[PDB]
């Protein structure tokens, strides 16, 4: 088991907007990914817009201040740090996609579900059907849903 919250509510803050998309988009795609999670535990998450979040949501190019630099359109679609101060659980989203509400370029609100999911703790998972594999296929976002693999490891994290 790896690093968890020690805390059921967590905090997290937009600390900028990518171009591609509506701002209220942005903010709504995060506030529903963040949900698909706390559905199936006991934790909740805040938006705040000033002070210390513990999860900072960043869309950043290339080499962007951490080990993790990224790599251009395609290959690496955002990467998220587990639980811990500091840069602790922050989601980072490569600006070089084309993030969008839909099926073309890359769904924010898919992207952002595996990526919380790291921020929370959980690692890859070898299930096809879960949010957790390692690679991003679009699926309808109106049936979206965790699959078994997902909730047991959230559940087996917290609660
Ligand atoms: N399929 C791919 O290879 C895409 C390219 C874009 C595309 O095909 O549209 N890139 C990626 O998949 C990279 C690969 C990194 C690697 O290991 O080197 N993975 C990442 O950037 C991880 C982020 C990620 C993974 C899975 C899902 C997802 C979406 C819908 C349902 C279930 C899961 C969302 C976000
Ligand atoms: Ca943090
Ligand atoms: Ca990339
Ligand atoms: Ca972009
Ligand atoms: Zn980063
Ligand atoms: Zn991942």
């Amino acid at each position: 088991m790896g690093p968890v919250w020690r805390k059921h509510y967590i905090t997290y803050r937009i600390n900028n907007y990518t171009p591609d998309m509506n701002r209220e988009d942005v903010d709504y795609a995060i506030r529903k990914a963040f949900q698909v999670w706390s559905n199936v535990t006991p934790l909740k998450f805040s938006k705040i817009n000033t002070g210390m979040a513990d999860i900072l949501v960043v869309f950043a190019r290339g080499a962007h201040g951490d080990d993790h630099a990224f790599d251009g359109k395609g290959g690496i679609l955002a990467h998220a740090f587990g639980p811990g101060s500091g840069i602790g659980g922050d989601a980072h989203f490569d600006e070089d996609e084309f993030w969008t509400t839909h099926s073309g370029g890359t769904n924010l609100f898919l992207t952002a579900v595996h990526e919380i999911g790291h921020s929370l703790g959980l690692g890859h998972s070898s299930d096809p059907k879960a949010v957790m594999f390692p690679t991003y296929k679009y699926v309808d976002i109106n049936t979206f849903r965790l699959s078994a693999d997902d909730i047991r490891g959230i559940q087996s994290l917290y609660g």
